[PDB]
């Protein structure tokens, strides 16, 4: 375990005291000597001519090569356990502002393309998911979401956002209930696959609820006649083909603060429909006419990729 | 990372430094003594004599024993991150002639012994199916083939043909729709599976269509009473006991570019049947009477071992 | 295979002579040169001038670099083969004191937060078994655990004690009446599931039979209208919240040896409930009036954490 | 691939030139220079001191490090690639007396106490199998037991005998098939599972056709009211606990070759009841009256093994 | 659930399972139910005949251990094979036969030697049987009980003759 630096100083001091009691030369010169032949150098400028010192070298010699085989050995066996145990999960994270994305499936295959490759870490338990996060780019940490015990190897503690999406609604209420008791501040995202358990996963402790199959089977049912709200939540919310929807905050200045909307007209001049406005963690849809804008707010509108240009320039100072 | 090349540099220019204002030498002379000592060579011509310098060469050579245990390490676990991920495929392909076999089964185990090993690359996402590759002698990739992010590892934009056989016939009708997403230039060969799959599987883009369950299926039944046909499809296409369905080009010149069949006469000259000509990427069966041959045709006849050498020599010039 | 001592001193016999009968130097001389030389020393003190010993140190050279390249190559085959057999299980145990719990549930993941982290064996066959053994801080060795050839390589004979939890009551009377064909006198710990196996387990060799279903069964029925009982073995047994079901040994003198229950009068002077005494293997649940303490005994008593350290006090001479 | 011999004489023929055609020694001298240069002996006898030299000895060391540093990782790329290829099977067996056990089950492991440990090749498919064998101490090969591209890894050939126990009749029969499709003289020896294919085993070219499930199912049937030839299988076959069923050569002499069972008399003389006589590929069971013994026949009998010692002493001469 | 196939009262139960640890405990609980029925288990493994036999079973046939045995004796040899394979599994011209000497026919109180059964029978009297005791070899101080099951193996047409002479 330790016993490489044991090792190490043991042949040095021996090799210090043999050079010296023996050739007779300085205790610098000496260990000047076992520090030239230990690295297999040999200057040769303090070569041993006594023949008790000319069989000594040779158990020296003998030593330090024993002492390179078994660091060599150490270091090895050392390197190999590390790179097969930390290539099949098993590791511990690190880092203080990553995105941690619990369970694995098509939709978080969707909000990689979006972040970076070494920011998330998948904490997944499947195996043919390992592989999948490793082609998609991402840091794959084996260990089973729901457990506290294995929370904590993500690091949960100290992340930016955490990512839940597993396989049932069981497991995302346990993981979000899981969460929740390691760090309350932390900022969770759940996908919420049936309908009746959306007010169960924002009791939980969710900060946002999404619903991709109820929004799926709303838009179903309503699109067998005519199908008019389905193009137009396909075409701005999923291709984004010909129109975005955006989110475009206000700095300080940004030459509106106070307006109101009657008198800003952001649609009128920009030409991006007014959604409603973001005051503080609560979303007023289509502010009435006497809504007066503010620092720090954040404008929600329908646009096309032009006329967000033509806005950001409307509200910067 | 890169810090390699740092703490090698580093370590050169403080040894350099070290000689030439301690020792007194020059600039040309310290960097041949920094050279020879961190490569444990030891001439000994210029070995440090001042006990200072006798104590800073300790410095210099345990410096460069930890360059060469870091840098050591980091190939170490570099090559084995290489071999422990190439292994199991996660690799992608640089060559520009190869043939991609999407999917693993029996029908594309017979097309390994007509090509060359290092020339295939199977795309498959099963566990068996690398093992089998490997013992048949191909390369192994692992991806699933329906996926266009994983077509472009196989390097299917620089392919030469492009073989389709997976487990059936959605997941075929989808790689070919695929594959003709990233190169509309490929050649595709399909293994249609039900009949009704067949005009699918052309209209999708494949270039060719073998369809294996619909010849068997239609061989069974016709076989009931007599079964003659089968004999003859099978004694022809499938052992080659006796016989062997040939295609042979006719190059430039020739002796008969341009002669009708009827003066041509093959059959009664050379004993191969003439079932039809090749004339670019549409087949005459039995050609007429008043077709003449060509440069660049390709005929198609049934013959012995012997009669197709001797049909490969009456059209030579 | 062995053939490393036999290269070795092979080239030193011959780089020995070689120096000997060609320099015409000691033998020691010789030694002492094939030494710093095959260790890449170069002290250049006894450099041949001869041009026959000038080429024959090249093929000197050589042979010891071929010597370093076949030794490097099998030390580093036997560790990779060490480091992923024994990463797999495959290993014999050689503890003789370590505690092996055959079988992997989550009535074995509770005992190993009493217990040290490399004092266990978990002896479990699945796979997903290695991965959580190993975070959970314990050690894995492959094996059967019902069959008599596998008992060994944990080393079920020298072992402290066994915990026996499988998937099942057969394997579990197997694998006790397994180990009690190894050592008649390891302490075995089994898991009952089913009732009526209690006494199966009893009769199979058994020492301690712990049966949870039954327990929880019983407590089940029995708190639908009021539960008080769950309540006292909840908050006494699985939680320890305000209370705890403590045992603490009389030593030797203890102050009280021989003293009867009547006039030691535990609860009035230290507040802890007597639920029985360990008389040697056998509990005497709610001792009589007239018994009379002894040494070696095991008290068995409910009480908060505050009353328990005033009772290890009073006991204490 | 080849370039380490490639690179390697190109930097000694490098170094030859360099050191003869710039410090204007022999072509000797520069070759012992550099063979001593390039291993880091460094003898300092020709130490250069041209100071362009002085620099060129540097451009030398830092080829022959990388050298050193690509052949190294092509030795080690090497062996990763064949310790994790043969550790997963995917190996040609080159022996030439070896046993080849197709397949894996419990009547195989019992034959694996009568063998030795790497005499023996396991050739089946799963992968649990592969642990079971690495425990029992044989030797797994990879590869399908039904495939003949297959069984000539495993060297069926050359093999002294074959154990074919599949999971089925229908695997096994197609494994006999293909045996006796490679070499006609390999002794085969099959486990027949139902009674219906012992003749089909036969048939298709086993040597000798064992039968398990019958014998038992036999034995379970007679069994009910009495159990008597139970007992004499049991104790006679199965554990050999107070006799033992023996088959004892006769050599050459013998003392008693060429008389009748009637002069002989070996039951009233030795103890051993004489069952059948082995002679030449078939078994005379009682053999008559008349029958007169001769060399190299085998006698086959039961007796206790006081009685078989026995035995094996009166037929010696 | 035994008590559901009337496990109390049969002529015998034949316990076979998918593995030996659930024989094992079916025997164990057989035993529980009724303990003197008759149970013939059959053992996977060798390590658990001994365990099969302290359970309480009567008579434990374990196939494999000689599927197992006779795989390592055949791979050169190769003749006991031949005779089990023709004896016991397949019957093909010799079957071994149990045969009961009833009350008062010709054998009570002659010793074996002037019984002489092989030689005017054919049959090979490997051992007789008397209280759930087979006496292997007989010695030659025996003498036969209206009873014993004599164990023999023997061509159909010498068991005939077997079965007559041993006749009232
Ligand atoms: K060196
Ligand atoms: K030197």
């Amino acid at each position: 375990a330790t016993r490489i630096l044991l090792l190490v100083l043991a042949v040095i001091i021996y090799g210090t005291a043999g050079f010296h009691f023996i050739e007779g030369e300085s205790w610098t010169v000496s260990l000047y000597w076992t520090f030239v032949t230990i690295a297999t150098v040999g200057y040769g400028d303090y070569s041993p001519s006594t023949p008790l010192g000319m069989y000594f070298t040779v158990t020296l010699i003998v030593l330090g090569i024993g002492t390179f085989a078994v660091a060599v050995e150490r270091l090895l066996e050392f390197l190999i356990n590390r790179e097969q145990m930390k290539l099949m999960g098993l590791i511990d994270v690190a880092k203080s502002r990553h995105v941690v994305i619990c369970g694995w499936s098509e939709s978080t295959l969707e909000c990689l393309r979006e972040l970076r490759g070494s920011e998330v870490f998948v904490l997944a338990e499947d195996e043919n998911v390992r592989k999948k996060v490793l082609r998609s780019g991402a840091n794959f940490v084996h260990g089973d979401p729901t457990r506290v015990s294995d929370l904590e190897k993500a690091n949960v503690r100290g992340a930016r956002a955490v990512i839940v999406d597993l396989e049932s609604d069981s497991e995302t209420i346990h993981c979000i209930l899981g969460i929740r008791k390691i760090d309350e501040s932390v900022r969770i995202i759940a996908e919420a696959e049936r309908y009746e358990n959306i007010e169960q996963l924002r009791m939980a402790g969710a900060d946002q609820v999404i619903s991709p199959f109820v929004i799926s089977g709303r838009l179903m049912s309503r699109s067998i006649d005519d199908g008019y709200e389905a193009m137009f939540v396909q075409d701005v919310l999923a291709e984004e083909s010909t129109r975005r929807m955006v989110e475009v905050p206000i700095p300080e200045g940004s030459k509106l603060e106070g307006v109101s909307v009657l008198d800003a007209d952001i649609h009128d001049v920009t030409g991006v429909i007014i959604i409603g406005v973001g005051r503080g963690d609560e979303l007023i849809i289509d502010p009435p006419r006497d809504y007066s804008f503010r620092a720090g707010d954040i404008i929600l509108g329908i646009g096309k990729p032009e006329e967000i240009e033509r806005l950001k320039n409307y509200i910067s100072a």
